[PDB]
């Protein structure tokens, strides 16, 4: 079992936020953390990212736009596991000091945002998603957003994406001895894997606009954080950079 040996090897362990949690909820305070909490997330995705099987064989520059373009989908997807294993999917679990109930929800003003991403947390649970079906599908995420006019070296990526998909078909759980059953398994995860695009279009939109009035609304962006969204969001929002979709729209 060598690539899944990998995977739970390198998956990341617990990153804090730093937040205050003895201080009254407030946009500022709550976007500001999240902010931070992002800077901390992007810093391990990247050595989590240069540590996955074959991703060295990327081209240098495309190692960090394909880390850049993917890095709020994969924290959208790793927040929404660690939601369904701590808190069954009730409370969204950015971290151990920063788990946004109802009212933080508000607070934040990302109420919309916070109900999608609640909602892919509770499909692991309806789903049954086995923690093995996981690591495999955010590995997969990494690979699923490109430029339209394609990657410096595109060879290496869609043998990346092509072997990690067929590893994700390995480690499905289903009765091998019934074809419809592993079908229909992958097909769902097919569909969840697809249904975290959009959350992460509305997610970069919004810090998007966020970054641009941060000197009034008074919420501070780390600095790889705010090169990242005024460099490499646009080009997703423009519609110059797509997600990889498995099921046409
Ligand atoms: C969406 C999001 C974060 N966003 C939410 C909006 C804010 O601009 C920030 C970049 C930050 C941290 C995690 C985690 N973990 C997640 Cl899932």
């Amino acid at each position: 079992p060598i690539f899944l040996n990998v995977l739970e090897a390198i998956e990341p362990g617990v990153v804090c936020a730093g937040h205050d949690n003895n201080q009254p909820d407030s946009f500022a305070a709550l976007l500001s953390s999240l902010n931070e909490l992002g800077e901390r997330q992007l810093v391990h995705v990247v050595k989590w990212a240069k540590a996955l099987p074959g991703f060295r064989n990327l081209h240098v520059d495309d190692q960090m736009a394909v880390i850049q373009y993917s890095w709020m989908g994969l924290m959208v997807f790793a927040m929404g596991w660690r939601s369904f294993t701590n808190v069954n999917s009730r409370m969204l679990y950015f971290a151990p000091d920063l788990v946004f109930n109802e009212y933080r929800m508000h607070k934040s003003r990302m109420y919309s945002q916070c109900v999608r991403m609640r909602h892919l947390s509770q499909e692991f649970g309806w789903l049954q998603i086995t923690p093995q079906e996981f690591l495999c599908m955010k590995a997969l995420l990494l690979f699923s957003i490109i430029p339209v006019d394609g990657l410096k070296n595109q060879k290496f990526f869609d043998e990346l994406r092509m072997n990690y998909i067929k590893e994700l078909d390995r480690i499905i759980a289903c009765k091998r001895k019934n074809p419809t059953s592993c079908s229909r398994r992958f097909y769902q995860l097919t569909k969840l894997l697809d249904s975290v695009q959009p959350i992460a279009r509305e997610l970069h939109q919004f810090t998007f606009d966020l970054l641009i009035k941060s000197h009034m609304v008074s919420v501070d962006f780390p600095e790889m954080m705010a090169e990242i969204i005024s460099v490499q969001v646009p080009k997703i929002l423009s519609g110059k950079v797509k997600p990889i979709y498995f099921h046409t729209q």
